[PDB]
């Protein structure tokens, strides 16, 4: 028992991290089969970062201007293209540590692991959620661009995130691995703000199930509610509306604990309206929304990869 | 910027995890050079777990009763010994993925990464602290025994923890890698309780420095205090006493932020005496004590391994 913010084992990804240098810029890259993926702003200087013409910038570059290093192995670049906001460098050697993998675009509210890297060197691993507003609340310093997020299912790594920038508010924005930004952001230094965020209701409920499974049960009450009534409360407190699809996804946890989803919604309504009273749930003084229902069952079952 | 509960990249350790089977028991093992390390209760049955005679139990076993599997590679066991509460199995093949490593016993209040494993398969990675009472608040299910904690410095893995058991209170106990338990625990199913725990004051202060570095600064006040005065407050609220050695360790963070340690102690005293008022610090509604000063500087500097 116990409940932690747990990340996937990062080994399969550590072996894909390389250092990509173009001119003065060095940042991180992802080496899979014979292709290296990195943020296309690798080709930018300080100026022209306020309205970079990436086509015109990429045209001044040749295969030999892109230095790719994996450890001290120097890769030979034989092609280069740009796809959306990602640069794709074709190299003459297939990465011998390429795991089984696919590229996936994740939905808001889903979670993934981040392997923060600097100069192509892995530094730390942590878990986090795509916010409803398509930001992530990361921990990233200058030089972390090209770090990636991922999920792992048995032996298959699903890459879903590559890190591109930090907004003036300290939150983070990036692309899927086809280079398409999550949310409204562009890779220019212009004034761009994230939309209104919200709390991930279905994740908050999965976490209350996780709390009951571990014995943190003081918040259960003898009330119940309706989807409609609960969604009234969710809107007052800036919670995502709860749908029938969310209820269904909570079905397994409902069956394991014997607590109906609408009953757990009545617990959550009581907590939103009255706060926690200085008590704690699974070691937290606030409602956590960065565990999906899948995360709760994985960690309350003992699943391996 | 941003601040996360970050674990070390677990790749160097994933390659050392094996599955050890003795009779009906399968659990996790650590393969380094030509030696596999695992909890010695691998040789126990359900009964005789209430007062196992490990010497007499180990005497009924031969090299060939210990099945070590790494993936589907079957290792050939050529020797076996017991050291404290750890079994050491000599195998005829050196692990080709053995990282640079050492065995270290860590001090209470220090942090480390845990690679939870089941049937020799890595499942998740998370960070946590050796509590002052020599427990860890983990996330572990049945089958996780033999999972290890570790820190990494450049290329050297320092193994400090191997997981042995969960206490009736849901907290976790284990050994260093020479098999010596942390704290008062024994590997028998008898009634044993952890001592009174406390909060890790120097870690709480390092985290308040981390909060100021990231812009969470509402808790700063214009008061100061003395070590002696602050330690009066620490004792009332069950905080570890603060020593001159703790102040010195906070020296770097003091110099970077320009906030004297005794000034930050006056902030902490205000928070202990008045609570947080429903506000948050680095996304938390309570005082976090599982980041050491080293952890804060690593994550607020961009250090790689
Ligand atoms: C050359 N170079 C550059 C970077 C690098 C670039 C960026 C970065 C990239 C682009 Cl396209 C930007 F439009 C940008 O504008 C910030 C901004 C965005 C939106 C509205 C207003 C503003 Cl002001 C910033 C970055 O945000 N970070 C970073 C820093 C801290 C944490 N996370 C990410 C790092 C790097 O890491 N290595 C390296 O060699
Ligand atoms: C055969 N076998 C056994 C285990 C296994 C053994 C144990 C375990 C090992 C020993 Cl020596 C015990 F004295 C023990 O008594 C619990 C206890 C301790 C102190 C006071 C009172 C009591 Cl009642 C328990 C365990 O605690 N866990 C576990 C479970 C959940 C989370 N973390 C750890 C697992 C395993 O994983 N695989 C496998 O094959």
């Amino acid at each position: 028992s116990g409940f932690r913010k747990m990340a996937f084992p990062s080994g399969k990804v550590e072996g894909c991290m390389v250092q990509v240098t173009c001119g003065t810029t060095t940042l991180n890259g992802l080496w899979l089969d014979d292709v290296v993926y990195c943020p296309r702003h690798v080709i930018c200087t300080s100026e022209d970062m306020f309205n970079p013409n990436y086509e015109d910038l990429l045209i001044r570059k040749s295969n030999h201007n892109f230095l790719v290093q994996a450890g001290n192995v120097q890769l030979r670049v034989i092609g280069h293209s740009m796809q959306n906001c990602v640069l794709k460098l074709k190299v003459d050697t297939a990465n011998p540590k390429t795991p089984k993998y696919k590229f996936v675009r994740i939905q808001p509210g889903q979670t993934f692991s981040v392997l923060a890297c600097y100069n192509g060197s892995p530094s730390g691993v942590y878990q986090c959620a795509m916010r409803p507003n398509f930001t992530i609340k990361g921990s990233f310093l200058n030089g972390s661009c090209g770090s990636v997020g991922f999920n792992i299912d048995y032996d298959c790594v699903s890459f879903c995130y590559m890190h591109h920038m930090e907004l003036p508010t300290g939150v983070h924005a990036g692309t899927d691995l086809e280079g398409n930004f999550y949310g409204p952001f562009v890779d220019r230094q212009t004034a761009q703000a994230a939309g209104t965020d919200t709390t991930i209701t279905v994740n908050v409920l999965a976490w209350l199930y996780a709390a009951v499974i571990n014995g943190d049960r003081w918040f259960l009450n003898r009330f119940t509610t309706t989807l409609n009534d609960f969604n009234l409360v969710a809107m007052k407190y800036n919670y995502e509306p709860l749908t029938q699809d969310h209820v269904d996804i909570l079905g397994p946890l409902s069956a394991q604990t014997g607590i109906a989803v609408l009953d757990m919604c009545a617990s959550l309504k009581e907590l939103l309206q009255n706060g926690m009273n200085g008590r704690t749930i699974l070691g937290s003084a606030l409602l956590e929304d960065e565990f999906t229902p899948f995360d709760v069952v994985r960690q309350c079952s003992g699943v391996t990869f």
